[PDB]
């Protein structure tokens, strides 16, 4: 299976390449209302861009997603080499001041 010689990999090139990381039903190009959109306006706002990749294009993204980080169900938020969690945890964050935090420790690394 292409999982974890070719996927894996294209997701570690997609991560080093662009250090925010979006796994939602839609793209950037055409994104999702609710909760995907939630989370991609609170990183676009707190000033940053991001990779939405549609988990719904391949079986073994919407499968293998969910191992990639350990985090059950979507959408999920990925940053510098590491899982965030679902829009709710994000929400909370933002408020909190944490995720700011962390994504700038995403940027600065």
């Amino acid at each position: 299976m292409a999982l974890t010689p070719a996927l894996k990999t294209t997701l570690d090139k997609v991560v080093t390449s662009h250090k925010v990381v979006l796994f939602m039903k839609g793209t950037k190009d055409f994104p999702q209302c609710g909760f995907s959109q939630t989370v991609v306006q609170i990183l676009k706002s707190l000033n940053a861009p991001f990779e939405s990749v549609n988990i719904l294009e391949n079986e073994l993204l919407r499968q293998g997603l969910k191992e990639y980080s350990s985090w059950p169900t979507f959408p999920q938020l990925y940053i510098d080499g590491e899982f965030f969690g679902g829009c709710d945890i994000t929400v909370e964050a933002y408020k909190s001041g944490e995720l700011q935090e962390q994504v700038e420790k995403a940027m600065c690394s």
